[PDB]
């Protein structure tokens, strides 16, 4: 016993067992069947038009024959769809919140394993950091110039939506933990599936088991263009090595973190001359002043500027 669900661009059908998988206690694959129907119907407005709408209305989760009737109504429309267009492009933001969260379900199927207790870690991905890191790229606006890395990218959510919705020429994630980066591998395979199921695009993107404080990772980190780094429990030790890694890097080189690198009314002197404040500007984000609804929350940008110790230099020579 199984469910089929048919591609809308004929990629190979999504197929799931019975009885359905259970994610929690108020989420299962019941619904995300029933949400994937109607993102297929919402964005492709023949399917809607062909499709009986009136089998996404009264509906039993429960029952086999009841989903089978849904899932082949809808199969049944895809085909109807597919006969009439016989005879690539980046997912909207609602359609990449589904996807991220259907890839996550189907690949993190023992959450437990992660050990992690903190407030912005894979398993509530989707509560606020989604429309967070939604905010991050409408801000910070990468081109296929720019390079991506996310330093500690656990199951590497961030990478993943980074990558379907901006053109830089390549996203990293690089973990360092087993569990995530293991889970990471099955993240990527689930992603590139599903992202073919729907049809969409998706810039190139690597995610990596590995330390970021290795001398490899020195070297990447200076021709990084655009850092991404949930630091809040790194500690001062984490910061103080990576703040070195980021004096590497190229004038114009952004980090965006969740606990600022430098002082936001950093004011260079004689006594100061070797913090990092000196080469680089700081900001605070907040989409509360940036309508959002959301948790009041914040990520600082950090901005690659030597020009701030050449102008406290040429104050000297030049008072
Ligand atoms: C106690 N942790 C926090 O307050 C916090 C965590 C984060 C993030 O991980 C993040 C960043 Cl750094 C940039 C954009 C989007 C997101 Cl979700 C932000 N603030």
């Amino acid at each position: 016993l199984e469910l089929r669900l048919k591609s809308p661009v004929g990629a190979e059908p999504a197929v799931y067992p019975w009885p359905l998988p259970v994610y929690d206690k108020h989420h299962d694959a019941a619904h995300e069947i029933i949400e994937t129907i109607r993102w297929v119907c919402e964005e492709i407005p023949d399917l809607k038009l062909a499709m009986e709408n009136y089998v996404l209305i009264d509906y039993d989760t429960k029952s086999f024959e009841s989903m089978q009737r849904l899932c082949d109504k809808y199969n049944r429309a895809i085909d109807s769809i597919h006969q009439l267009w016989k005879g690539n492009t980046r997912p909207s933001t609602g359609l990449l919140r589904h996807i991220l969260q259907q890839v996550y379900n189907h690949s993190v199927t023992d959450p437990e394993k992660l050990n992690n207790y903190e407030p912005f870690s894979p398993e509530v991905y989707g509560e606020t950091s989604f429309d967070l890191v939604a905010q991050m790229i409408d801000e910070i606006k990468m081109t296929d110039d720019d390079l991506f890395v996310d330093l500690g990218s656990g199951v590497g959510q961030v990478v993943l939506q980074v990558a379907a919705a901006t053109n830089c020429k390549h996203h990293y994630g690089v973990e360092k933990a087993d569990i995530p980066a293991k889970y990471a591998e099955t993240m990527d395979r689930e992603f590139r599936k599903w992202m073919k199921w729907y049809g969409k695009k998706h810039a190139e993107y690597t995610l990596e088991r590995g330390d970021f404080l290795s001398e490899e990772w020195r070297e990447r980190i200076a021709n990084t263009s655009v850092i991404f780094v949930n630091n809040f429990a790194f500690g001062p030790e984490v910061d103080h090595q990576l703040k070195e890694r980021f004096a590497n890097m190229k004038e114009g080189g952004r980090i965006v973190s969740s606990k600022p690198f430098a002082p936001l009314n950093f004011r260079i002197n004689s006594r100061n001359l070797s913090d990092i404040g000196t080469i680089m500007r700081v900001v605070e984000l907040s989409p509360l002043k940036g309508s959002w609804t959301g948790k009041p929350v914040s990520y600082y940008l950090h901005t690659i500027d030597r020009t701030i110790l050449e102008n406290y230099f040429s104050s000297l020579k030049n008072p």
